[PDB]
């Protein structure tokens, strides 16, 4: 089998992607952040307190036929960003652009923090890092992948995120005409739970490239590109007037710049970041100082490819026994 489903950016910014699922019987379809990140498939739902609900569409499981609480079963999630979520546990049929899972558990949230609350375009999460992450207790649960993998026609997904636009998760194949040149695979760790690589190194616009080790991981749920203190540093440098703030958390730059590109190695391979999928705009409305895409990561403990870096690239999840990750320019 396979599925393919079509995933939109929820603002200007592409501050984060959200793709339909298919959730019960009849179907009850949310918009989900389809997260490599993290390993939990959790929903708003008829069972979120209400002053935590924005806008938010609902998962009503007792409207569900195919819904069955996991008896028991409770989760609790908290991620880097001080963000949080928690609830109890249903199973369900789970659709995702025509590939099916009966049975996947559905995290029903009684509680989330606010910057889910506040994101009306976010009905939930569906996590796609491995299953080990899983916060399910007492019986951990299996991702929507590992669910799927087996009945797949390859074991592996691919995203094609869009800059400014429309893009592709596909699950079970490879589209070969949606990237250019050949797929470069690197060899990942799975003993964080993550989707963990080592780049081979980066550039910064026109300049040289710097062959250095930068492990990180292949987050399609995190924002931005968080790196090494010296390689940020080294990509500012070259916008006139940009800094790094301590109030405003990061570096910024003046909006009337035009920003370099950042290039980084995947084995002898490279992608390219065109600057302008660097800027996020003004720190505030109406200011003329704009928010960078590519942060520091110190303090972080692990540098983050997030959506800045995935969205220049085609890149396969390859789930096989020994998992890899491939990219491609596109
Ligand atoms: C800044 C977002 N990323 C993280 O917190 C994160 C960290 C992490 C750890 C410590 C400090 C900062 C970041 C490690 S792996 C990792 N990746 C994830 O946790 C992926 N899931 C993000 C879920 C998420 C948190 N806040 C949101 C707001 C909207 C949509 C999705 C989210």
């Amino acid at each position: 089998s396979t599925g393919s489903a079509t995933t939109t950016p929820i603002d200007s910014l592409d501050d984060a992607y959200i793709t339909p699922v298919q959730i019960g019987t009849p179907a009850q379809t949310l918009n989900l952040d389809f997260d490599t990140g993290s390993s939990d498939l959790w929903v708003f739902s008829s069972e979120t307190t209400a002053s935590e609900v924005d806008g938010q569409t609902i998962y009503t499981p007792s409207k569900s036929t195919t819904a069955k609480l996991l008896s028991g079963a409770t989760w609790s999630i908290s991620y880097g960003d001080g963000s949080s979520s928690s609830g109890d546990v249903y199973t369900d049929t789970v659709s995702v652009g025509g590939l099916t899972v009966t049975g996947q558990a559905v995290e029903s949230a009684k509680k989330v923090s606010s910057s889910f609350t506040e994101d009306s375009t976010i009905d939930g999460l569906l996590g796609l890092a491995f299953s080990t992450l899983n916060t399910v207790s007492p019986t951990q649960q299996k991702t929507f992948f590992d669910n799927a993998k087996a009945s797949l026609d390859s074991p592996v997904f691919t995203a094609d995120l869009g800059y400014h636009a429309p893009g592709t998760y596909n699950f079970g194949f490879i589209d070969t005409t949606a990237y250019t040149g050949s797929i470069t695979y690197t060899a990942v760790s799975t003993k964080q739970g993550f989707w963990e690589w080592t780049s081979t190194g980066y550039a910064v616009g026109s300049g040289t490239f710097k062959s250095t080790s930068i492990d990180g991981i292949a987050d399609t749920g995190t924002t931005l590109l968080y790196l090494p203190a010296t390689v940020v540093s080294a990509y500012w440098a070259q916008v006139s007037g940009a800094k790094s703030s301590s109030s405003v958390g990061g570096y910024v730059f003046p909006c009337s710049a035009t920003l370099p590109s950042f290039t980084f190695g995947v084995g002898s391979a490279r992608i390219v970041i065109p600057g302008d999928y660097i800027d996020f705009g003004p720190i505030s409305t109406g200011s003329s100082s704009c928010f960078g895409g590519i942060q520091s990561s110190a303090g972080i403990g692990i540098n983050i490819f997030g959506d800045v870096a995935l969205k220049a690239a085609f890149v396969v999840f390859n789930g096989a026994t020994t998992p890899t990750l491939g990219f491609a320019s596109k």
